[PDB]
């Protein structure tokens, strides 16, 4: 049934010069649209959702964990740290680090989440525990964004990430309070208005996490609450052949618009 939407996505991809991956889940009826749904893409900062969620899972057995202070030192600053740099020689709580990672895409904050989980493999272990056999986190910030074509490190597929995002935000992979906290954080994202959201009707409510990296990699993963129907989960991943390619958030908006016009 989805051949027409898939053909429109293929035409968009052809004009973009890059490689596009899309996965939709409509949670009213679990129907789906996939485009390169089982191909691997570099996650870049979209991986911050899995790290924050893994810390939320830890907080289910430690009521005070999100209030736990974490030291920020000058040597911890990496390549984009708009929140963490204000706290150097001080501390941020795990809640503050989660909010900074998710809503501002702070890369130092992501590294503190990764360290709280015991390294990149602790994020992967959480993914496995919630049923995601595809996600892999191999490196910290900033090197997880190298996005080299053919490199499996720090990748997932659109199908797997859409299913995981659904289970984290609308399903029961997290406890109820933790799920609500993750949704609140995503809905408060500051970085998403040019990506999936730009392709959807302005009245719809969106929570999302963007990512970008080398090879012009431009990504967005979103939960969408349209008016008058059950929520959708949409992943759009895009990567290009040249290491220094520019970001193409407009391609993600165009993919989202094709999806919305097919509903
Ligand atoms: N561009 C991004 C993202 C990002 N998140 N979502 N989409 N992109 C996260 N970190 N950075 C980044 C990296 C290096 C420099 Cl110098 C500046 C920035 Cl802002
Ligand atoms: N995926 C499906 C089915 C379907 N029926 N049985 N299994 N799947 C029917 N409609 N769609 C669909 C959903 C979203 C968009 Cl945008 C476009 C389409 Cl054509």
């Amino acid at each position: 049934q989805t051949s027409a939407v898939q053909q429109k996505l293929a035409a968009l991809e052809k004009s973009s010069g890059g490689r596009l991956g899309v996965a939709l889940i409509d949670t009213a009826d679990n129907t789906q649209v996939l485009y390169r749904g089982d191909e691997r893409f570099p996650m870049c900062s979209t991986s911050k959702v899995m790290a924050a969620a893994a810390v939320l899972k830890q907080s289910e057995t430690q009521k005070q964990l999100l209030n736990q202070p974490v030291e920020i030192k000058p040597a911890d600053l990496v390549n984009y740290n708009p929140i963490a740099e204000k706290h150097v020689n001080g501390t941020m709580t795990l809640a503050e680090l989660s909010a900074a990672a998710l809503q501002y895409s702070d890369n130092t904050a992501m590294n503190k989440l990764i360290a709280q989980l015991g390294g990149p493999g602790g994020v992967t272990a959480f993914a496995r525990a919630i049923g995601d056999e595809t996600f892999r986190l191999d490196r910290t910030e900033p090197t997880l964004n190298t996005a080299i074509p053919g490199d499996p490190r720090d990748t997932t597929t659109p199908r797997a990430m859409a299913q995981t995002l659904r289970q984290l935000t609308l399903g029961h992979a997290l406890g109820e309070t933790q799920r609500a906290q993750l949704v609140t954080w995503l809905k408060g994202n500051t970085t998403g208005a040019a990506s999936i959201r730009a392709g959807l009707p302005t009245s719809w409510t969106v929570g999302d996490k963007t990512g970008s990296g080398d090879y012009g990699t431009t990504n967005d993963i979103a939960v969408i609450w349209p008016q008058g129907r059950a929520p959708l989960v949409l992943v759009t991943y895009f990567t290009q052949p040249q290491q220094n390619a520019e970001s193409r958030r407009d391609v993600l908006a165009s993919a989202a618009r094709i999806i919305a016009e097919g509903l």
